C-alpha cells in the first residue's frame, strides 16, 4: 500500500512548482525530534538568498508537540548549524539543519551536536575522517516492506543483494531520486546498493571532515524521508524491520585520522582498535539512541594505511554520538562508564 | 476520497493552458460571500493588461445567489480593491479582490473592508503591522480529513507536528503548491508548518502595512481553495474540524506599531495588552463571523521591542474585523459594547 | 501483473532526475552473479568523469550474498573491464562492467572473461567478428508472459512473428526503450524483431571485434533488465519459458574471421564447419552455464565470403564461453574433452 | 483481510456435509505442537463410535515436521487423553485430545500433561477446582486486528468493553459460533465478553475438577482456531497483539479447594495466597511457555468462602503447567527453584 | 484465483437438485484417460436402480478425443468394473468406474486393471491387503497453490503440517467435503492430514482386499476432482507441484498378506523386503505412468506382525500397476526386466 497523498495528481504540483518564484527564498528548518531519531521541519521565507549559514536567523518551535519540553515553557529554539541546497524546491531555496536549545539556551537532551562539535574542535589537528553506511527498508503504509506480497514473503534470500530486475529490487526509483537529491543538495553521498532482502537498501555518506559527518547523515536521512513521502512509502531505519533470521541491518562507521592515512598508519589503526576493544560496552550504550564487531579492511592492511570499520552501530544510530564516542575512545584515550567533561 | 474533477486528465488541461494567450487578459474577480466566510469568483476579459488597480472596471453579480440580497433588487456591485498576479493562469492575467456594495452603493453586510480601511487610514501615521497565522485542515469530499483511514483515526498525537514522512504529513503537495502560488501572486506569505494532527497545516501571512493584511489573508484563502480544488481536496477553516480533545485550531494575530518596533516599545506593548484585557468580550464577539488568550513573545521581551500575539481569533475569522478591532481597542482607546462612528 | 514499484509515480522520479547533477559522477559497477547467468550492480560516486576505463578504481562486494564465496573470506573484487554511457542517468554517469576475482586475486568460477580475453588476444591477428542474437520473453511478476490472458493462451502461432498491432506484439515499449538505451550507451545493437509468440522478442548484437562481443551482450542484458524493471516486467532468457510445442528460443552466434570476409573465404567457412562438426558435444557442454545445428547463410554462399551461423547456443548462454569455444575449435584446432592451457 | 479459503462457497461444503455419513466415524486427533503453544490435528476413521476414551487406538505422527523430534527417529506417538463431541462434524464423530510421547515412550518436552495428571492424582482428595479466563484477539490474515482500519486505529478506548453495535464489537459471529461449538462438544465454558479494544474477546472455562481444566482449555483453544479458520480470521493468544498502552491481555486462573469452598475457607485462601507470595518468580517462569498480581474476590471475602484469582498468567500460557504450579505451591507446600520429583 | 464456474450462484443449483428425481436413475461412467493419469466421465440414464454391477450395461466413447485411439476406429468400449453411490447426486444415482477396451475388445494401453485383476485372482488365497496414502496440492486456476500469495511464498516450512488455523491450513473445506463424499460413496478412506506446505493435503485409502485398492483410489481421485471443481480449485497429484527444496510429495503403499498379519509374520515381511530390494529398478519403472525407499513400521516390528511401507511411488502413480508389481515381486517371486505372462 501507498499513502493517499501519493495518489494526488503530481502534474498539478509540478505546474505550480514551475512558477517563477521571485525575489523571496524559502528556507526549510530541520531539527532532530525529542525521541532522538525523528526529524521535524518547517519552512520560513527570507527576503534574499543567504550566502552563508550566519545570515540565517534563529527560529523557535513548540517543544510540547515535539516530546522535548514541559508545559510551562514549551518554546524551544532553532539555531542554524548547516546549510544545503533544497533539492525539492530546486534553488535558491535552502535546507537549514539546526540545533535545538531549551528556554535556558542550553543544549536539549537530544542535541548531541553541541558537545560533538566541541570534541571535533578539540581534535581538529588530527583531521578525523568518517564514513557511514546507512541501511534502510522501504515499507508501505500498511507496515509491510514495499513490494512484498500481502501476507507473504518474496522468496528465499540470495537473488536480491545488488540485484537488478522487477523481481530483484523493489523501489529503485526512491533510491535514484534520493541519490540525485543528495548530490544536488551537496551531501557527500558516495554510493548505494541493494541489500539482501528486497526493498532494503543502503547509502554511504563520506568521507567527512568532522561534524560534517553528522550533518550530512542527518540531512541525507531527511532527504530520504521527503523523497519517500513524495513516493508515498516509508523509510525505516529500525534495525529489525521484518522478523526473521536477518539480525543486524545496521550502520557501519569507517574511521580514519591524518596519521592513519599516511604511511605506517596501520599501527595507529591497530592502536585504535585495541583502545576500542576495552570500551565495547560504552560504545554499545552510546550507539543506541534509547563476523567481527570491529573490522579492518584487507586492502588497507595490504597498503598498510587507511581506515577501519565499526559494524556495531545500528541503523537508527545518532551519528553525532557515534563519532564523538569514536573520537573520545581513540584520540582522547578516555576510559570509564561516563565521559569526562572538557570544561 | 477526492472530487471527480480531480480525476480528469490534467495533462489535457496543461496542453490547453500552454496555448499562447494573445493580447487579451483574463481577470478573476473575487469577493466575500454573504455568509462572511465564503469566497466567490468569476473571470472577465480585459483588452489590455492593467498596470494598476484603478484600470480595473467595476462589475456586478446576482446577490440572490450569494445569500446577500433580496429578490426585488438582487444585483450587487464589485469595486476592485486589490490586484495580484494570477498563479493559476501564469500572467498577464490578474486576480482582483473586490468589495461588495448594495444597489444603494452602500457597503454590504459582509463588506467589513470599507470601514476597516477608514480606520487604518485614520491611524496611518502609527503604521500598524499585523501578522496572521492561518490554520486549516485538508479534508476529502467525504467529510473526513484527507489521508485519514476510513472510519478511523491515524494514531496518537505527537509525531505529526512539523513531521516529515508518508505517515507523518498528509497532503504536503497542496501546501507546496499553495506556497508557490502565493509567492508568485505577490502574497506576503512568511512560512508554513504541519500541525499536531495529520492533514492539518498552517500558513503565516505578514508583516503587512494595513488593509494589506486583510487583502493578503483573503487572497491567500482563495488561492488555498483553488489549489485544493485542483487537487480535489477541501480546505476547511472550521475551528473544530474533527471532534476530539483538540479545541482551538484557530488564527493567531501578531500586532505591532511604529512605537513598539522602536526602542522602549515594550511599555507600549504592555499598554496595548492592558487595553485589550478590558475589551475581551468585544473582541470575542468581533472575531467570530456569526495558555494565555493574549500572549507576548519572550524574544521581544528580551529585546524590549517588537510585537504581541493574540491567540483568541478562530480559523474562520474575518481579518478586516480582527485588525479593525485591534486598532480600535489599542490605538483609538475606544471602550463600549458598540464601536464609535468616526463620521 | 506488473511489479508494485512500476505503479509509483514516475513523474516524481523524473522531477528528481532533472536536477542539475553537479561535478560528481555516478558509476554503476556491474558484474556476473555466481550462478553464471544473473547480473549484480551497485553504484559509487566519482569526483570527476573518467575519460578511460583505467581511471575507474577497483571495488569489492560481499560474495556470500552472491552465491560465489565461502563464509571465512566472503569479499570478492571488482576489476573494471568495459565502460559505457549510462542511459538511465543520461551522462556523465557511467556503466562499468567488471570482472570478479577471489580473495586470492584469481578469476572466479564465473569469471569466464579472463580466459576468453587471453584466447582473443592470442588470435588477435585473425580479427574474429561475432554476431549474437538474443531472444527473450517479457513476463509479468506472476510468472506468466506479459499481456497473456490469465490462465490462458493468446492464440495460435503465426500472426505474431514481426507482428504490429495491439493484438500482435506485446510490450513493444520495453523493446523501443531498450534499443534506444543500448544505442546511447554505445552497445553495438544491430536490430530487433518480434518472435513467433507474443511478448517474445529478440535483439541482435554485432559485429564485435573480440571480447567486445561478450561485453556488449552482457551489458545489453543488463540494460534490458533495468528497462524492464522500470516498466515493471521481467526479461527471461530461459530457453523454455512457456511449456508447449516451441522448443529452442535460444541465441544464435554468427562467426567470421579476416580470411572468411575476404575473397575465397567460403572454403575457410567450410573448414570451420567441419572442425565444429567433430566438437559438437564440447560446444553443447560449453554453451549451457550449468533444421541445422550449424548453418551457413545462402547469401554468403552466393558471394562466396562472409560468416556462418551457430543455432546451438541457448538464450541464457554465456557469450564469453561461446566465443572462446568457437575460437578454440576453429582457429586453435583444439580437440579433446577438456581445453588445453596456453600457460 | 480474510483468508482465501473463507471466500470459497460454503454452501457447497454444507451440501457435502449433509450427506448421511454411514457406519464409519471420523476422529480428529489433536495434540500440542513442539513449540508449547501451537495445536496440530489429523483425522482418522473408526469402524464404530467409541463409547469411552479407552476404545480410541494410539496413533503416530512425524515429529520432525512438528518441531519436537530429531531426524533419526522422527516418529512420535499419540496416546488419547480426552474425548469430546465434534462440533464441526456434528456427531458421531469425535475430537480426541492426546498426549505426545517420544520413541522411548517417555513424555515429550511439551507434554506437560503427564506430570500434571500425576500431581492432580496425588491431591485428588482435596478436589481442586480451577477456572481459567482466556483472552484472545481476532486478527486478519494481514497481521492487523480484524475490523480495524487499514493503517489505522479504531478509536479511543472505552466504548468497546462488553460493547454492542457494529462500531463497538468486531467479529461477534466467531464468538457465538465458538461458544455454541464448545457447548455441543462438552467444554465447560461459562461465558464470554468483549474486551476493552475491539476484536478482542475472552471466554471463561470452568469450574473443572482437575486435568479437566487443561483438557477443556486446550480443546477450547482448538475449537476457537477451527471456527476462526472457517471464518477466515486468526485467533491470537499473544499477550501483546497490538503495540500501545495496553499491556497484559492475559489469562486469569481462579483456584479453589474443598476446604476453601466450605465454611471458614477464607483462612485457607489466605494461607494459599501467602504461600504463593513466596514463589512469585517460580510461577512467572512456569506460566510462560518459553492492581494485584494475585487477587481475592470481594464477594468470597464477604461470604468467607470461595476461590481466589491469579492475574499473572499470560494469554498463551499452558494450563497444565499453571494448574500444576498452583497445586504444588499451595497444596504440596513445595519451595525451591526446581520442583521435587514424587517418584 | 478460482474458476468462473465456482462463482455461479450455487443456491440455484441446490434448488434444482432438490427436485424429486423420479423413477429414473443417473449413472456416471468413469474411466482412465489415455494419458494414464487423467479421468474422464459421462452420465447416462437407467430405467431402474441397479442392485449389482452386472446390471450396468456396457457403453462406448470417442477414443480420438481421449488420446487413446486412431482415426479409423476411434470408438472404445466401457465395461463397468466397480459401482459406488453418487455423493454428488445423493442416491439412487451411481458412480460406475469402468475398464476401457479397443475395437478389438482387448485391453487398452492404459487399462492396467485387466491384468492386475488376473494377478490378484491368482494370489486370492493369500488375501493381500494394501493401504495407499495419496498426497495432493490444491491449486488455483492461475497455476499457483491455493491461498498462496500472488508472486509469493506463504512462509517457512514447519507450522503447516497438520496445522489448524486460517494461516496454517488452506482449503480445508475441500478436504472435509471430499472425506464426506468418499464415506457416502463407500470408499474405504481411513483418514486425512495437512502436509508440510499449505494447500497440500493427503488422504489414506485402505485396507483393501485386492483390485479394490485400485478401484477405491481411482474413485477417490475422481471424487477429489469433482469436489474441487465444485469449489473451483484444482487437485494436482504432480510429484513436484511447486519448485523448491521439497522433493517427493508422493504416494506410500502399505502391503500385507494373510501370513504377515498372523503371528511370526515379521519374517515374511523381511522376505518380501529382501525380494523387493532386488527389483528396485523395475518398481521405479512401473510406478511412473510415463530415509528408506522401503520402510517397516516399528510398531509392527514390536508386535512381530503387520505390514510394510513403500515410499517409492509418486503421487500420480497408477494403483493397479503398483499393486500388481508388489504382488509379482513378493508373492510370485518373479525376476527380470519384463514380467512373465501367466497365459
Ligand atoms: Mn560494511
Ligand atoms: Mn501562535
Ligand atoms: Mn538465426
Ligand atoms: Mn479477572
Ligand atoms: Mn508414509
Amino acid at each position: 500500500a501507498t499513502s493517499a497523498s501519493s495518489h494526488l495528481n503530481k502534474g498539478i504540483k509540478q505546474v505550480y512548482m514551475a512558477l517563477p518564484q521571485g525575489d523571496k527564498v524559502q528556507a526549510m528548518y530541520i531539527w532532530i525530534d525529542g525521541t532522538g531519531e525523528g526529524l521535524r521541519c518547517k519552512t520560513r521565507t527570507l527576503d534574499s538568498e543567504p550566502k552563508c549559514i550566519e545570515e540565517l536567523p534563529e527560529w523557535n518551535f513548540d517543544g510540547s508537540s515535539t516530546f522535548q519540553s514541559e508545559g510551562s515553557n514549551s518554546d524551544m529554539y532553532l539555531v542554524p548549524a548547516a546549510m544545503f541546497r533544497d533539492p525539492f524546491r530546486k534553488d535558491p531555496n535552502k535546507l537549514v539543519f539546526c540545533e535545538v536549545f531549551k528556554y535556558n539556551r542550553k543544549p536539549a537532551e537530544t542535541n548531541l551536536r553541541h558537545t560533538c562539535k566541541r570534541i571535533m574542535d578539540m581534535v581538529s589537528n588530527q583531521r578525523p575522517w568518517f564514513g557511514m553506511e546507512q541501511e534502510y527498508t522501504l515499507m508501505g503504509t500498511d507496515g509491510h516492506p514495499f513490494g512484498w506480497p500481502s501476507n507473504g514473503f518474496p522468496g528465499p534470500q540470495g537473488p536480491y543483494y545488488c540485484g537488478v530486475g522487477a523481481d530483484k529490487a523493489y523501489g529503485r526509483d526512491i533510491v535514484e531520486a534520493h541519490y540525485r537529491a543528495c548530490l544536488y543538495a551537496g551531501i557527500k553521498i558516495g554510493g548505494t546498493n541493494a541489500e539482501v532482502m528486497p526493498a532494503q537498501w543502503e547509502f554511504q555518506i563520506g568521507p567527512c571532515e568532522g561534524i560534517d559527518m553528522g550533518d550530512h547523515l542527518w540531512v541525507a536521512r531527511f532527504i530520504l524521508h521527503r523523497v519517500c513521502e513524495d513516493f508515498g512509502v516509508i523509510a525505516t531505519f529500525d534495525p529489525k524491520p521484518i522478523p526473521g533470521n536477518w539480525n543486524g541491518a545496521g550502520c557501519h562507521t569507517n574511521f580514519s585520522t591524518k596519521a592513519m592515512r599516511e604511511e605506517n598508519g596501520l599501527k595507529y589503526i591497530e592502536e585504535a582498535i585495541e583502545k576500542l576493544s576495552k570500551r565495547h560496552q560504552y560504545h554499545i550504550r552510546a550507539y543506541d539512541p534509547k563476523g567481527a564487531s570491529i573490522r579492518i579492511p584487507r586492502t588497507v592492511g595490504q597498503e598498510k594505511k587507511g581506515y577501519f570499520e565499526d559494524r556495531r552501530p545500528s541503523a537508527n544510530c545518532d551519528p553525532f554520538a557515534v563519532t564523538e564516542a569514536l573520537i573520545r575512545t581513540c584520540l582522547l584515550n578516555e576510559t570509564g562508564d561516563e565521559p569526562f567533561q572538557y570544561k
